[PDB]
């Protein structure tokens, strides 16, 4: 069927559609190169900055059940846990991690094992705004990562402390990773400033989840879309369709979709190996 699944925990909610749900996700994942021999050893752990609510408001009014994306979470974290690099979990309210997990790969003896053990980070995240008020130049961090998953379009856009913490990490030199719709975070910068200007990415096309509600992957139209709005900021987008595609821009690290979380976290765990 092509028509949104209820959620029965929210007023007029939906998951996606059975259909879309067999198109874009599936039980195991696609971890690939997880090999390390000279891992990171130093102190320096991976910022997360992740989804606290999982409702996303559509135009026809209806609710989607979202939130952040298993895999694109998940993935990179794997490699770079891999790789030696630690990870805290921080969210705009403090409240806890929102996952999509109609996307979950259960069945998958990496990925799940990995989720529950670690899970703790996800449901008692720091809050940002604490965060943010202890970074200085010698801020134990290295890297900013944003998840993607529809979730992200929630707060994250107009969060003054994803701006802080966004233009802390750029300035102080440090890695910034995203893909799905995790680059809408960026759009907190609007509000002057803006260091990541030029820079270039690759992100979900705004054309995309134009056309999937078509077949119940969401039960209306988004109310707005971040790929024209990023343009606007001042930021060059350099993809139009899906392809697990990576791109890398000087310490910007990017990714179209879940098909490239794999692809992406190796590209982290090389970029950032190589810078320590």
């Amino acid at each position: 069927s092509k028509n949104p699944q209820v959620d029965i925990a929210e007023d007029n909610a939906f998951f996606p559609s059975e259909y879309s749900l067999s198109q874009y996700t599936s039980p195991v994942s696609d971890l690939d190169g997880v090999d390390y021999p000279k891992p990171y050893r130093g102190k320096h752990k991976i910022l997360v900055i992740a989804a606290d609510e999982r409702y996303l408001p559509t135009d026809n009014g209806k609710l989607f059940s979202t939130g952040n994306h298993p895999i694109e979470t998940l993935l990179p974290l794997y490699h770079l846990h891999a790789a030696g690099f630690e990870f805290e979990v921080a969210t705009i309210s403090g409240l806890m991690t929102k996952f999509e997990y109609w996307a979950m790969p259960q069945k998958d003896e990496k990925v799940m094992p990995f989720f529950e053990q670690h899970k703790s980070l996800f449901r008692n995240p720091k809050k940002l705004a604490d965060v943010v008020a202890s970074l200085n130049a010698d801020s134990e961090y290295a890297a900013i990562f944003v998840p993607g998953g529809h979730g992200a379009l929630i707060g994250l856009p107009e969060s003054q402390d994803v701006a802080a913490a966004l233009q802390w990490a750029i300035k102080n030199d440090r890695f910034v990773i995203s893909l799905d719709h995790g680059p809408a975070a960026f759009l907190a910068l609007r509000h002057g400033d803006n260091p990541l200007n030029g820079y270039s990415i690759c992100a979900f096309p705004d054309a995309a989840d134009k056309q999937t509600p078509e077949i119940g992957y969401m039960p209306g139209h988004l109310t707005w879309y971040f790929g024209e709005e990023l343009k606007k900021m001042g930021m060059n987008i350099i993809n139009d369709d899906i392809t697990g595609r990576v791109h890398k821009d000087r310490k910007l690290l990017t990714g179209d979709s879940p098909f490239a979380a794999n692809a992406l976290g190796k590209l982290a765990a090389q970029e950032m190996l190589a810078a320590y």
